[PDB]
């Protein structure tokens, strides 16, 4: 159905740009009124919003080109300040159209919830004592929230964790795993950790302290996979061959030297931010937990892969944790993160998360490029 | 001198909000119209930003009250989508001031250009190659801009890193440490990275690859301190020292579990990135350098300390990586970027770095006081 090429986009005004979309999109009248004139945030909403309101913040609002997710074509909105990201995006989506373009999965939409024990004499013997009694935790988590439930979300499992060396005594862990299905799942998880806190203090004989959801969100992973071959990255300088073995050669070095990482996947979270900012969602949880999620080995390495296949093929992926929502704050009251989901087409928070994994690991692309076929000057 | 004290903003409206703050700084009426009427990035700034733009997007622009860097009031302008966050920082900051507000300090504003070099089969001999030349290297890189230097910048020091032994072959790093005076310098030290290529392959004989900044900026580091007494932290079901002690266990607890530092850091990052957005400055590189700057021990942990002194007093740090312009990128472009930083008042780079630690430990204090009386819901 869609076609997400944009001939000549990149030249268009921003009339004609916002035009093409709505053809394409079949956007209605108001849509498109939106963006007729500056100011698409009533003042009452961004009073509401957050505290001590003054005014507004405005920054461009972009749509990147050509991107493809399991065989079908999708728009993409962006919000960001810097140059050179959106188009880097989009010439790396043409390029993958002709292999196939993104491929992606995810896991479901599972959030932890952190209960903190102190002062248990026996955490360890505690730990089973919880366990044992699963169930009746679970249970109790899943007691409130009726529409969670009725909409197939809800507390599916506990983990419990130790930490037997602390300067401030031994502290037991739980961690409820809780399906959040559209939301990013704070309000969620943090509603049912502070509800099961008493009973797990009952059984454990310990004093509950902080009852919070974590950021570092490793059961909620999206993926993206890419294909380019040598064919379509030669330059006036360069074969093909040998961009591919200096993109590898670049990756080698995000993954051996963190100064190196550190900017490798700043240039990932250039492509999936500005998404988040355009859909209403909370940058710094995406943030934390990609950073998190990079040095979970103990060593702070790269959030990509970059490979080259059986065939010569460069063949990169990106898997990370991605707490987005599709509900929950801005995401509902921003009438422009509304439009970025019409123009995304997104019907669930995974399917905006596998978006988001595609976009960071084709910005990553982009950057590696134009690094590795630079002439020395 | 200025009062950042706000009495009564929460409950004031967005413009009589703005009216005041206009009083207080003396702001021109035509500076107080970029707040009071959407539209202040027009269009034609917005579509020479970034590529593909179709509009603008908002979010709301608030300002933190109460903050007291080095015996001075700063009021903070804040960018964000999240609830709950200005509310807190100005909270936190109302309890600080009563001990003498925030203290402040920073390094010189040094950041890393990186020069990868490969095709050698003595990276290690290369590299006292390249030390023995670094007078000669730093003449050339400083040659290349010789305004940053009449400014007071300039390249200070060369640092070389070797990988001997990579799946992809033996690689060396040269780092040009330089200073950037009120720049991010990102684009300033890629500049100098360049110019130095030639000579650096001419002494090793090897090839470069990456010319490239770091976003890991451990040499460009703001300081915050904060104290606060147990009569402020005492609720009707806590004494402020039981809270203290609560405080105590949430801080261990990050620095243990992974789990709770990426949330902790999180909560860091709330109040900072909200600051580097009201600036114009790229978030996604103050966010780089303070996750991987939290892992370089080779377990990822927190940004903040919490301790008490020997008076029973909290007591609060915060040193990390602070990458911030009062010029370049869109530091300028935005015209309320711009009055951001009349606002802030802030004179050089790192002294808005210095505000930026400041809010952030307020941030952490806020949320971990709230977990640690009444929970976060
Ligand atoms: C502040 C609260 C939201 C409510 O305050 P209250 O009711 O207790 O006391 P109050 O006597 O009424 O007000 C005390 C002072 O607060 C300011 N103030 C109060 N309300 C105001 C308002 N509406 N407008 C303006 N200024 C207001 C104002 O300065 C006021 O002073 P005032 O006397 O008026 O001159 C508090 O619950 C509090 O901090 N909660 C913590 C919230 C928090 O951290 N959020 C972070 C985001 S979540 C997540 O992304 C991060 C994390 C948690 O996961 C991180 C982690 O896990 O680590
Ligand atoms: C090219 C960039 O530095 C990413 C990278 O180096 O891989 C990002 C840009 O914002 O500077």
């Amino acid at each position: 159905s869609l076609d997400s090429r944009l001939p000549a986009f990149r030249n268009l005004s921003p009339a004609a740009r916002l035009d093409h979309i709505g053809q394409l999109l079949g956007l209605s009248h108001d849509d498109v009124s939106l963006l007729a004139n500056a100011g698409a945030l009533p003042m009452d909403i961004a009073n509401g919003m957050i505290e001590n309101v003054i005014g507004t913040f405005e920054l461009p609002y972009a749509v990147a080109s050509n991107f493809q997710i399991n065989g079908r074509d999708v728009l993409v909105p962006l919000v960001v300040e810097e140059p050179s990201i959106v188009a880097a995006a989009s010439y790396m989506a043409k390029l993958a159209r002709a292999n196939g373009g993104f491929t992606t999965s995810s896991s479901a939409p599972l959030m932890h919830a952190q209960v903190q024990i102190v002062g248990i004499q026996d955490p360890l013997n505690a730990r089973l004592s919880l366990l044992r009694r699963k169930d009746e935790i679970i249970e109790l988590a899943n007691r409130k929230d009726q529409l969670l439930n009725s909409l197939g979300g809800g507390c599916r499992d506990i983990e419990v964790h130790t930490f037997a060396d602390t300067p401030r005594g031994p502290m037991l862990v739980a961690h409820l795993i809780v399906d959040v299905r559209d939301a990013m799942g704070a309000n969620t998880v943090n509603t049912m950790a502070e509800a099961v806190a008493p009973l797990m203090e009952a059984i454990t004989g310990g004093q509950v302290r902080l009852r919070i959801l974590s950021n570092l969100a490793d059961l909620r992973l999206a993926r993206a996979q890419v294909r380019i071959t040598p064919q379509q990255l030669e330059t006036a300088e360069f074969s093909g061959e040998a961009v591919i073995e200096g993109i590898l050669d670049a990756y080698a070095f995000a993954a051996v030297d963190p100064y190196r990482a550190a900017t490798h996947n700043k240039g990932i979270m250039n492509g999936i931010d500005p998404l988040i900012v355009a859909t209403g969602n909370d940058w710094r949880a995406v943030e934390a937990g990609a950073h998190a999620y990079a040095c979970r080995s103990g060593h702070y390495g790269s959030l990509t892969t970059w490979e080259k296949d059986n065939n010569g093929h460069l063949v990169g992926t990106l898997e990370m944790p991605m707490p987005v929502g599709l509900v929950g704050g801005a995401t509902k009251t921003h009438p422009l993160a509304q439009l970025s989901l019409r123009i995304l087409g997104v019907k669930t928070a995974q399917a905006l998360a596998e978006i988001a994994v595609a976009v960071g690991l084709a910005q990553n692309l982009g950057a590696m490029r134009a690094l590795a076929t630079e002439g020395i000057q």
